[PDB]
């Protein structure tokens, strides 16, 4: 599909840089016609076939197709798309309160502060999985807060660069994210489905409760090995006054066999809740 090929600067003014990827840079911007603010994500296109730099058109089209389907309080929405010879430019909903990642670097969290965040993440993922969309890159840097300076911040899931529609219950190959957060089936290059997201949620939950990463090794390869082996434990020093139900929630997500892992629907009914790979 093609996108609007007018100069984006004719319609938007750009401001501060909000964030950076290997092939993307995200800048605050303001639409001239409405004065509304957005985040413009500039994704570098492939310059050839078989070039390693930039993102393939097929991959950019998939990210755009998925973003266009989304409208939910806990996910990002897509406003407009532009393109030119070098970039595709996604005008995304602005999330102005920073990464959950940097929020956690400031603040440990109480179990209630952890569940406040987690319930919203689970609601956003329930929405996506209801659509058969696997996000495949869930981690604290890809959660954003609308406002950091409130006692119970609202979050939106961002970064659909690895997301895929799963229309057969699994897809074959193999959308490798960040070693600390990827499920064993990603590590082992096995068919992947919605369950891989649920593993990432267990990793995120462990970190929210402890400030520590459950599988992190000294090298990317050692982390990957730890993940495949399900090499983690609840350190007394971090978890001694965490509730057993919170540990139970994590244990049921950090399960090697995706068939045996909690589903997003299971996770919402759980008693605790129910009311870049190579060095
Ligand atoms: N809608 C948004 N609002 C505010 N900041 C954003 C938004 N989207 C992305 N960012 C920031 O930009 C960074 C990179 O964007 P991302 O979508 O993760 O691109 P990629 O992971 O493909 O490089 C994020 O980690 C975040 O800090
Ligand atoms: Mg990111």
């Amino acid at each position: 599909t093609v996108f609007r090929q007018e100069n984006v600067d004719d319609y938007y003014d750009t401001g501060e840089e909000l964030g950076s990827g290997q092939f993307a840079v995200v800048k605050k911007c303001r639409e001239k016609s409405t004065g509304l603010q957005y985040a413009a994500k500039f994704i570098k296109k492939r310059r050839t076939k078989s070039s390693r730099r930039g993102v393939s058109r097929e991959d950019i089209e998939r990210e755009v197709s998925i973003l266009k389907e989304i409208q939910h309080p806990n996910v990002i929405t897509l406003h407009e798309v532009y393109e030119n010879k070098t970039d595709v430019i996604l005008i995304l909903e602005l999330v102005a309160g920073g990464e959950l990642f940097d929020f956690l670097a400031e603040k440990s969290l109480t179990e209630e502060e952890a569940t406040e965040f987690l319930k919203q993440i689970l609601n956003g993922v329930y929405y996506l999985h209801s659509l058969q969309i696997a996000h495949f890159d869930l981690k604290p840097e890809n959660i954003m807060l609308l406002d950091r300076n409130v006692p119970k911040p609202r979050i939106k899931i961002i970064d659909f660069g690895l997301a895929h529609k799963i229309d057969f219950g699994n897809e074959f190959k193999n959308i490798f994210g960040t070693p600390e957060f990827v499920a064993p089936e990603i590590v082992n290059y096995e068919p992947l489905g919605l369950e891989a997201d649920m593993w990432s949620i267990g990793v995120i939950t462990y970190i929210l409760l402890s400030g520590a990463s459950p599988f992190l090794g000294d090298t990317k390869q050692e982390t990957l090995a730890n993940v495949s082996a399900v090499n983690y434990e609840f350190e007394d020093e971090y978890f001694s006054n965490t509730s057993a139900l919170a540990k139970d929630f994590i244990r049921r997500l950090l399960v090697k066999d995706p068939k045996k892992r909690m589903t997003i629907q299971d996770s919402l009914q759980h008693p605790w809740i129910k009311p870049p790979q190579f060095e």
